[PDB]
């Protein structure tokens, strides 16, 4: 028993992390087979970032201008190209620690683990979610760019996020591993405001199921509701509208606990309208929304990897 | 910027995790050099756990009764012995992935990362603290015994916890790697109640410093206090008494923010007496106490390992 915000084991990704330096800028890259992936703004100076022309800035770079270091060993760069907002540096040595892997572009509400790195060396690992405004709430200091987010399925690492930017409001933006930003953000130091950070309703409901499985039951109430009536309350509290697709995804947790999805919606409705009254759920004093249904099923059943 | 509950990279420990089976019981072991460490209750049946005589139960075991598996490969057990509540299984092969390591017995209030494993395979990694009642609030399902807790300093893994028991109240108990339980708990399925779970005051204060560094400042107030006056309020809210040793440990965070330790105590005092009024601090709706001062310094400066 117990329920914790739990990241994936990070060893498979630690073995892919390298340092990339261009000019005087140093950040992190991801070394998979004979390619190193990194943010293209490694080629920029601090001044360049206010209005960069990446195609023109890249004319002044050759293979030997990219210093790539795995631990204390230099990799030899034999080719480079820009793909959207990432650089692909071809190196002459396949990473011997390359795991089975996929590149995935995730949907808002989906969670992943971040391995925070500086200078090519791992710092820590934590769990995140893609918000509906296409930011993440990370922990990223200077030099963390190129740190990646990932999910693991048994033996296969699905890479879904590369870190690029901190917005002036302190939240974070980045790309998938094909170099396309999540949401409207750009790799330019400019006025970029995030939209509404709506609460991921289906994740809150999954977490309430996790609470019930663990014996936290005080919030279960006598009511049920409908999708349309619940959603009238969801909109008022800036929750994502619940769909029948979401109901279906909660099916297995509904079956395990015997609590119908709409009954749990009515308990959530009461929690939104009355608050928690100084009580806690699974040790939390707010409604947690960065556990997906699949996250809950995993932690409550003991799925392993390696 | 941003502040996250962040675990250590787990790769160094993943390479030490094995499966240990005795009779029909399977749990996890830790393989370091040519020794595998695991909970001694691997030798018990379900009935044995109500009143086990470990010395007598071990008479009926020989080396070949302990099946130790690293991935898909069997290790050869050439010796075994009981040390307090752990078994030390000598194997004929040193683990080639053994990191630099130490065994440490931690103090209440100290934090560590847990690599949850089942059947010798890592599931996830999360952060924990040794509570003042010598439990931890983990996430442990059946088969997770022998999962370990650890800290990393650059290249050295300090192992501090091995998981053994779930109390009937859902909290967790275990040993250091010399096999001595933290607190009064025993490896017997008996009535074991935990004492008061007091809040780790010095950690709350460290986290408030982390909040200030990140721009969460609404809770800073106009007051200061003294140790003795703050502690009169700490006792009423079941907070640990603050000592001058704690003040000294907060020195560097005090110097970085320019907020005197006793001034931050007076802000904490107001938070305890008035509550948070539906506001949040670093995304939390309660006062977080499982970040140590050293944890905060790390995450706010970018200390790395490998």
């Amino acid at each position: 028993s117990g329920f914790r915000k739990m990241a994936f084991p990070s060893g498979k990704v630690e073995g892919c992390m390298v340092q990339v330096t261009c000019g005087t800028t140093t950040l992190n890259g991801l070394w998979l087979d004979d390619v190193v992936y990194c943010p293209r703004h490694v080629i920029c100076t601090s001044e360049d970032m206010l209005n960069p022309n990446y195609e023109d800035l890249l004319i002044r770079k050759s293979n030997h201008n990219f210093l790539v270091q795995a631990g204390n060993v230099q990799l030899r760069v034999i080719g480079h190209s820009m793909q959207n907002c990432v650089l692909k540096l071809k190196v002459d040595t396949a990473n011997p620690k390359t795991p089975k892997y996929k590149f995935v572009r995730i949907q808002p509400g989906q969670t992943f683990s971040v391995l925070a790195c500086y200078n090519g060396s791992p710092s820590g690992v934590y769990q995140c979610a893609m918000r509906h405004n296409f930011t993440i709430k990370g922990s990223f200091l200077n030099g963390s760019c190129g740190s990646v987010g990932f999910n693991i399925d048994y033996d296969c690492v699905s890479f879904c996020y590369m870190h690029h930017m901190e917005l002036p409001t302190g939240v974070h933006a980045g790309t998938d591993l094909e170099g396309n930003f999540y949401g409207p953000f750009v790799d330019r130091q400019t006025a970029q405001a995030a939209g509404t950070d709506t609460t991921i309703t289906v994740n809150v409901l999954a977490w309430l199921y996790a609470a019930v499985i663990n014996g936290d039951r005080w919030f279960l109430n006598r009511f049920t509701t409908t999708l349309n009536d619940f959603n009238l309350v969801a909109m008022k509290y800036n929750y994502e509208p619940l769909t029948q697709d979401h109901v279906d995804i909660l099916g297995p947790l509904s079956a395990q606990t015997g609590i119908a999805v709409l009954d749990m919606c009515a308990s959530l409705k009461e929690l939104l309208q009355n608050g928690m009254n100084g009580r806690t759920i699974l040790g939390s004093a707010l409604l947690e929304d960065e556990f997906t249904p699949f996250d809950v099923v995993r932690q409550c059943s003991g799925v392993t990897f390696q």
